[PDB]
């Protein structure tokens, strides 16, 4: 989902907003992803498309037409902490541990300024 996508990230870096930080970032951060990725921050992004990825190949997530963006699921913010809701349904809550992987990630690497809104040329 991207607006839950969206608040997981924020509850781990509070200061960011991460459809304007972390979008069209290298080679994986955005729409789509291919090439190799530029720096650690894109292969956290890589990795996230490839459990979503993972996820469109479940059983589960086959009857949910809404898919990975707009379809949603359940989590909770706390202290700074995410964690995924024991209510999600087997696709969801796949994908809630695919988001909540990613916006941990995000948190421990290093933000590079030059590879935002990379040359898709570079990829
Ligand atoms: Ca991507």
């Amino acid at each position: 989902a991207l607006w839950q996508f969206n608040g997981m990230i924020k509850c781990k870096i509070p200061s960011s907003e991460p459809l304007l930080d972390f979008n069209n970032y290298g080679c994986y951060c955005g729409l789509g992803g291919s090439g190799t990725p530029v720096d650690d921050l894109d292969r956290c992004c890589q990795t996230h498309d490839n459990c979503f990825k993972q996820a469109k190949k479940l059983d589960s997530c086959k009857v949910l037409v809404d898919n990975p963006y707009t379809n949603n699921f359940s989590y909770s913010c706390s202290n700074n902490e995410i964690t995924c809701s024991s209510e999600n349904n087997a696709c969801e809550a796949f994908i809630c541990n695919c988001n909540r992987n990613a916006a941990i990630c995000f948190s421990k690497v290093p933000y590079n300024k030059e590879h935002k809104n990379l040359d898709k040329k570079n990829c």
